[PDB]
């Protein structure tokens, strides 16, 4: 009748159940009331694990992982504030659909609400942004492990996309030796221990049927809008588009190659804009668009019917077009609505996206943070991918550069925050063990600064470009107030990231010319290791420059 | 009919009204959907305005802030992650009381659950930790003035402690020249805009009533428990217990001089126990009690009647026992209950408390943790105030240190989180102007490290002490297996601090022996800015010396 031991049993139930859904990666933080799910997983062959200390980190570390691996990943926490920090990541996995199953430990219900330490109301505290949410039950031998067992089944095999809160409370004493309690009560499962299934198999599909009248609107003059997806389904996009004669916008999330580069210009243009009222149905594929004019242009087009694609579920149209919101993997739907070769319709838009290109070629030599956005791609590791980040960099890149088809493009698009940049690229490189080049601003790096801890330990070189215009330039892009900008907007901290490179004993570079950044870049991918850059800009050029750059399209 | 001008009317309603229950200090972080919120506060005058970056230190630098001044401090943050980053603060602020007014920026309805940026499901998403939560509706002047004040004056009124969720939806423009759209709505309120006081004032007490039975159980072998309470309270209870004769266990977060020092190893010997036995009555004044000992002794005590006395609402005895649950400030319920002159009965208590604290002092010259603990009310900053960290920091402090009654101690003990001390020292810091010692152990640093760029603020001298015993060190206290017990508990790091110290321009000191570390003391206190000082220390060094004299003096 040992508690530590059947807490340890009860918790073993739960991490083997996870092992049948494809959970592999486990991200731990440490803690003692988290001990018997701890011990379950390190005992448990099965995993991969990551720690960390700090739960936001550890969230988005996890998130990372997910994102890349298109699996399940597991994280394990302790009770209290430990929790809580672990809200960001999944509000963000509920927006994008990575999987993170979180194993929340728990006091137990005789603790909670009378002033006991580190105990608070976890049950619901995530409220309505799980897509599934267990209240395990206080342990007990009275309770079968079919019963347990079956509750995980069940929330992980009908789990589409995003989080699941699983609140794991367990009483004292959580230490001691093993003994039998509780041995019995497991081999009631018999040979599932042997097994490599799940005990309950629940797992239903949801995908919308294929649409019948497609032949039809296929004829007509139609947009492709390529949002975020994965890298193949880019390359399989942009062939459809091109067949299909439809011009392609195409987002700096879509690994489509971008056709009609320079879109947040061109779509500046009243030519352009123009030419797409003809228009009659919009094929939007993926979500998350980027770019300001893209998405002006978006709530403003009239066409018979807006349709979106996405393996993501819920509205995705922020215009509320009348139209059709297609649920399904983009490379299967493509198959079940094929292109057939028709002449193209559009005749002005591909001259203005070459001569907006070309505009922003002849401004490459100034060495600020709109040119390396546009000559982003000459950096991009061989094998590798980007990791973008939020603010400015992700809309220059997105407005300035033509991305190669099918390159791998990963970031934080769903709620676009800046809290867990750093820690999320962590867990992007770690998940497909390529060379991963990381790109974000100087408050962003601020506030993920502790998860260069994580970024000690990547399997293949990374390199995080911290581009410092000391504060958040975005705030002298968008229209805010002179008098209150520095201070409540811009929020500069003067500071460099030299020291926080040495703290983590990571490598340093802070390249002053085009030369410079060259040699830094070649010396970076030498080894499995980070190299920071940081990139130190006069504050608003960036901002100045897409302003000039846009003004110019629109007058062509 | 101006949008943005109607959204910072709407907004400036909001902080106004704040302004009559006593909000003084806000805290800001950037965004573009909190412009109505932010404009309104930066044209306010009423307010002391603190910005920083990362949101979660955001809402800690908030509850250090209310946790010293006693007054609800307001918080501004825009939509999205943002929020979510507040919820730490806000569960600890649900535990100790702290009043923190969380002014969250929302998309408006129509933005969301449509794929929009930054857009999530704000309502409800602290679930039940808010002591108040109010859901704003879209801005509109068909809703007037009067019921907008009206709303955030029942919350704020009713306010006993804790936090209050203000969500605030804006749509956009956000940006644009005030005109009079919405003057003549703003109007209606007259000249309760020229007013001090709320528009409607509902503020009920909350108290229990006088015990009249009190003359009855003042007269019987009583114990005082003395928890968290404030520096005053501590000074008042000292002399409560002390005219009634009855012994005084003083927690470290207490501040009554805790006369009978060292509870966590005397009260592991079995003739203090005994002893305390013949208690018919506890009467315990504060909570979040810190130690073992004392927790072990609560639980097992079974005394006639066990008495909270708090500020504090619900249960606050975490063993439940058979007694009373007063909710009242302490100095007014001492007051209110005065004590009676009575010959102290307890003998050998005083005895195990005194040989303890030698047991102790014969061990103070090693240049470890423990002994750094012991001896910190030796280097206590002349009319200063000091903010102890969690994990082991606060534990030896409280077993092996006599603290001066009255001395001023702060914390984070209501759900004991590592994720918060560097931005919660900070507030502590701004909001009494004193010198601050500060004291947080290495995984506690480097979890809020970027809280380094808030302490480049302070407006008096402030001794960051970080305890570098590389790794989670409490878990070599508890008995965690040794097998996991270094990747999976402790968790090292293996880094310093001299970098961090440097990139936020902080002064910093790697003290090698007592000598060095007075030097550095002396130093510090010299200028009103924040002085790192590392303390690298052998790993288990302080678990051990714990263990050990535990040991020793149960043996008495
Ligand atoms: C956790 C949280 N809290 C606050 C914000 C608000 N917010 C932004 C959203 O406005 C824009 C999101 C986006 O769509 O990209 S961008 C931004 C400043 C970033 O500064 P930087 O890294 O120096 O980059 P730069 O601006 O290019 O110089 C902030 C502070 C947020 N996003 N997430
Ligand atoms: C946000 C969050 N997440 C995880 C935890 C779990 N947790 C603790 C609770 O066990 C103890 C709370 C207490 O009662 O004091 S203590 C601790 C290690 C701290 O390491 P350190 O700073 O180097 O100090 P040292 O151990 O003295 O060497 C952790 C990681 C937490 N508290 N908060
Ligand atoms: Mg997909
Ligand atoms: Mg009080
Ligand atoms: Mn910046
Ligand atoms: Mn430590």
């Amino acid at each position: 009748m040992s508690v530590s031991a059947f807490n340890r049993r009860w918790a073993a139930v739960i991490l083997e159940a996870l092992t049948r859904h494809g959970v592999r990666h486990i991200c731990i933080a440490p803690g003692s009331r988290s001990t018997p799910l701890t011990l379950a997983a390190a005992e448990n062959s099965a995993f991969i694990h990551h720690t960390h200390f700090d739960e936001r980190g550890l969230g988005h570390l996890a998130l990372g992982l997910a994102k890349v691996s298109k699996q399940p990943v597991a994280v394990i926490v302790t009770s209290g504030t430990a929790v809580a920090n672990l809200y960001p990541a999944l509000i963000e996995a509920g927006l994008t659909g990575e999987k993170l199953i979180l194993l929340t430990a728990d006091r137990p219900p005789e603790l909670i609400d009378c002033g006991a330490n580190q105990a608070i109301r976890q049950p619901g505290m995530f409220a309505s942004h799980p897509t599934h949410s267990i209240s395990l039950p206080r342990p007990t031998q009275d309770i079968p492990a079919r019963w347990l067992v079956s509750t995980i089944d069940h929330a992980l095999g009908t789990l589409h996309a995003g989080g699941v809160h699983i609140n794991c409370p367990f009483a004292e004493p959580l230490y001691g030796e093993m003994d039998d309690t509780g041995l019995s009560w497991q081999q009631r499962l018999g040979d599932w221990w042997q097994d490599d299934k799940p005990w309950l198999r629940e797992a239903p599909r949801l995908e919308s049927e294929k649409q019948r009248d497609w032949f039809f609107w296929r004829q007509k003059r139609g947009v492709v809008v390529a949002g975020r997806m994965s890298a193949e389904e880019g390359k399989k996009v942009a062939l459809w588009a091109q067949t299909l004669g439809w011009p392609l916008i195409g987002d700096v999330l879509s690994q489509t190659g971008q056709p009609l580069p320079c879109a947040d210009l061109w779509l500046g243009n009243a030519k352009a804009t123009s030419e797409l009222q003809q228009a009659q149905i919009v094929v939007q594929l993926g979500s998350s668009l980027t770019g300001k004019r893209l998405l002006q242009w978006q709530a403003s087009c009239e066409p018979e019917e807006y349709w979106i694609v996405d393996d993501i579920e819920g509205r995705l149209d922020p215009a509320h077009h009348r139209g059709r919101r297609l649920i399904a993997n983009i490379a299967d739907w493509l198959e079940l609505h094929p292109a057939e070769k028709r002449q193209p319709w559009c005749v002005e838009i591909p001259r203005l996206a070459e001569q907006a290109m070309q505009a922003v070629i002849a401004r490459r030599d100034a060495f600020g943070e709109a040119q390396l956005a546009h000559r982003i791609c000459d950096y991009l590791p061989e094998q590798g991918q980007l990791f973008v980040g939020n603010s400015l960099v992700v809309r220059l890149i997105d407005a300035l550069s033509q991305l190669p088809a099918g390159y791998p493009v990963y970031s934080n698009r769903g709620a676009s925050g800046i809290d867990g940049l750093l820690s999320t690229a962590a867990g992007v490189q770690r998940a497909s063990g390529k060379p991963t080049l990381a790109i974000v601003g100087d408050l962003s790096a601020l506030y993920d600064l502790n998860a260069l801890a994580l970024l000690r330990q990547v399997s293949a070189p990374l390199v995080l470009i911290v581009v410092n215009n000391n504060g958040g330039q975005i705030f002298s892009l968008l229209p805010t107030p002179q008098s209150e900008r520095e201070r409540f907007y811009l929020m500069p901290q003067n500071v460099h990231f030299e020291h926080a490179a040495a703290m983590f004993e990571l490598k340093y570079h802070r390249p002053q010319n085009w030369q410079e950044l060259e040699t830094a870049f070649a010396d970076a991918w030498r080894t499995p290791t980070t190299t920071v850059i940081e990139m130190v800009v006069n504050d608003t050029d960036g901002a100045q420059t897409l302003q000039q750059l846009l003004a110019q399209v629109s007058h062509l």
